[PDB]
């Protein structure tokens, strides 16, 4: 039931953009969360929380549909079934971003006159191929 | 002005990946905790938040560039504003998002998928209502 195979349908197109929301909700409704804490509302702070636990729960429901129904990582295109395809997943997407995604964002931002975005950029090209690196030692570990 | 320039697509792109990164990393980390690798389960938890900063600086650099939430084209300046940016995005998920996405895979035969994002529906739902009192409380004084 939960294993048909989803290739080709719309609904295997859902779950990737479920996911991204999910993912994104997470993040924005944790960033609102620091506000909430430093201007003195830990009600609506812990609310916050709270619900972002539930975006977790929902992303990662999302995954186990994608993962059973024969569909690939939403972020990489590569199967994501057993751990080793994780790490060459988390290993794909990081190579990706330190060798063109990031390196190509610092250039457009030098280009556009925002420096101090570019050097973030820059900051992040650098972070994600240590990422990289490390994820590369677990899998050699691995296998 | 970062409005309308390249590099403002460039910090939503770099918030939608590296929210995703952190999913990602958090899902892996549960098959490695299943399977006894707790130094690759570690890695992956502290690199996860690695990704936690990089979204959060790309939302610091947009918001302090007066750009929109990328989730939902809202300005997010103040609080009272996140909390109307969450309304907009969960109020969308449940009355556009989810019934349509669930009706989609009931007619392609997928009833499993269809009643979680039925599931998922009430759930944004209940949330929309919770940030709901939320805003009147701030409103309200
Ligand atoms: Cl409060
Ligand atoms: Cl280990
Ligand atoms: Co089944
Ligand atoms: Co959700
Ligand atoms: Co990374
Ligand atoms: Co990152
Ligand atoms: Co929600």
């Amino acid at each position: 039931g939960h294993m048909k195979d989803l290739k080709g349908t719309k609904t295997a197109e859902n779950l990737k953009q479920g996911f991204i929301g999910e993912s994104m909700a997470n993040r924005r409704y944790l960033y609102f969360a620091k506000r909430a804490d430093e201007e003195g509302y830990p009600e609506i702070a812990g609310l916050l929380r709270s619900i972002a636990e539930g975006e977790t729960a929902h992303a990662f429901g999302h995954l186990d549909f994608i993962r059973q129904g024969g569909l690939t990582d939403p972020a990489t295109d590569k199967p994501i079934g057993t751990l080793e395809q994780m790490i060459e997943s988390a290993i794909a997407g990081e190579t990706y971003e330190w060798t063109q995604m990031y390196p190509g964002f610092a250039k457009v931002a030098r280009e556009e006159g925002f420096p101090e975005v570019a050097e973030w950029f820059e900051t992040l090209a650098r972070a994600e191929k240590s990422h990289a690196e490390k994820f590369q030692n677990v899998l050699k570990q691995l296998k």
